[PDB]
């Protein structure tokens, strides 16, 4: 078992190290050419400044509002109605009971695909990325969909579960590494009721294993949250991004203690370096040294974090 | 032994049936510290945001008040207006590297005669520093003297710069007896919601202190929860209804860290029995809520983390 403090800046050696994955982090902001990419909106209050609003919404194709999501954003975009009526989100899925009757008439006069699912068995984050995968995977979903003779009867959906039984149904065949990956960004996740931040990190977990297509990073006003892969995961940053844009960094074992085989290019680089949230034993406040890049080597995936500079980022978008 | 979930009606009561009750807590206890224990507010670096007639009450119901680095700056602001109450709230100690302490600030405090103390290590947070610190102020009598002291003209009242609070720390607990060590109320703000790694690291805390300092008994307000830990073996949750009626909101079972076993719960709008619970599989409560009339058991094989929905604009009147 060791740890290093390293020099700030370094260029990382490949000797005696086995990258098995590797990953960008403006990737988890730009949707990939061919890939399927989302906006996901949770109910929390939007801060994140316009500018990177406008950028990060045309970077993304399908744009959803979890529940009173819808609230938020009719809300965030008060400043100018024309520009309100330009970001409809293309679906708005709870059991609408937190929507204000003003907002829920403004997106269903402007045509927003709203479904209803009273289950309190799921979350709003649940209903919203089972919804975003019958969009993309299930034809049979879309032509209910974009059907006439629906929308006047929740879209044909079960009004209870009807998205999670659709779903299930649907999961059953589906075999993730030939499924179109799906880039999947989520605002207002964290931050905010605890228990939620809490059910959003389990989100990274559980995607990654019964839905892996999905490549989900969460965007705070100080984070980008996401899970890396067990076994050794290359993060790739372009130097002048990382400069401008980039802070500290963490490697979170939420949930679950692991090991942390070897790290190459972070300040604080360890080895055989056992971790764990129960034990206090948490990589915190760490940073990136490597000058285009990070090696991480866990036992176990786990949750990193890394902190940005939001006002920067529109440039490097 | 079978798993099972139960959705109760609104309000119920459970009973003494059977089970054991390992510890009871009141709610109202993890924000007003009890008269025969030690207490102790600690601020944290993020900006504050809780309302000022609640600030005013916790301040007075806690006796020792620490700024962590940067938090010294957060206080300041945060009372940017009255001068009088600016004095009126001075806090006992600031401890940290101290380089995010504002030239201004730093210098307003130290005329103040709060005590500042400077440590350099980066193999610590300064949350570590802090409760590190809070323990040698409450329970090592040669602590107190060396800060005290006159004939002591030692810069940085005589701690070692890099790491002398953990050294002075780590020596104490050798000779403590912590069966006899006075209870420390700590309430936390701006421990949660801010860079992530640190909310994480706040969550550690819960564990660690539980561990390897039990007589803390620690407790984040945040500007909509209260987060604590629940001891395993069946800890019952204690409140008054109007209190919860007025007040609290949901709550959520949190096993943060490491998975385990919820035995069995009672007083919960969803009640579960030989439930697994985990992070990492999804198997997490979320958004449930007190049922009891005046109370809520929870039994769970490891520790876990609670977090209770509170409404702070309302607290005032209750505490
Ligand atoms: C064991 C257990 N705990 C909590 C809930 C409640 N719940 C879960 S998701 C949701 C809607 C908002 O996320 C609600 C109310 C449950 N059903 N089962
Ligand atoms: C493995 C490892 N990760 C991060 C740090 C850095 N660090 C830890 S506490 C602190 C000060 C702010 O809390 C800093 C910079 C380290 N030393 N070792």
């Amino acid at each position: 078992e060791e740890c290093i403090e390293n020099p700030e800046r370094i260029k990382i050696g490949t000797d005696l190290i086995n990258i098995r994955n590797k990953m960008n982090l403006k990737e988890l902001i730009h949707p990939n050419e061919d890939e399927n990419s989302t906006l996901l909106i949770l109910n929390q209050k939007i801060d994140i400044p316009r500018p990177l609003f406008y950028k990060i919404w045309k970077l993304h194709d399908l744009k959803v509002c979890a529940d009173g999501a819808a609230n938020r954003l009719y809300d965030y975009l008060d400043d100018d109605e024309t520009l309100r009526i330009k970001y409809l989100p293309n679906y708005i899925i709870g059991d609408l009971d937190s929507l204000s009757e003003k907002v829920y008439k403004y997106y269903r006069k402007n045509k927003v695909t709203i479904i209803k699912q009273t289950t309190q068995y799921s979350t709003d984050f649940t209903k919203c990325v089972n919804l975003i995968s019958l969009h993309f995977n299930s034809p049979e979903f879309r032509s209910l969909i974009s059907n006439k003779d629906n929308l006047q009867s929740n879209h044909g959906i079960e009004l209870e579960k009807g998205i999670h039984t659709l779903y299930n149904t649907m999961t059953e065949s589906l075999v993730f590494s030939k499924v179109t990956p799906i880039s999947l960004l989520a605002l207002g996740g964290i931050g905010g009721r605890f228990d939620q931040t809490v059910h959003s990190i389990t989100q990274l977990y559980t995607l990654s294993e019964n839905a892996s297509y999905f490549k989900l990073c969460y965007m705070t006003p100080t984070d980008l949250i996401f899970l890396i892969k067990k076994n050794g995961t290359l993060i790739e940053y372009d130097p002048q991004f990382r400069n401008t844009c980039i802070g500290n960094c963490g490697l979170l074992p939420i949930g679950e203690a692991t090991l942390v085989k070897e790290t190459r290019g972070l300040k604080w680089d360890v080895k055989n370096w056992p971790t764990s949230v129960v034990t206090g034993r948490v990589s915190s406040s760490n940073r990136f040294v490597g000058d285009n890049c990070c090696f991480i080597d866990t036992k176990d995936d786990i949750i990193l974090n890394v902190e940005i500079f939001v006002d920067k980022l529109i440039d490097f978008l």
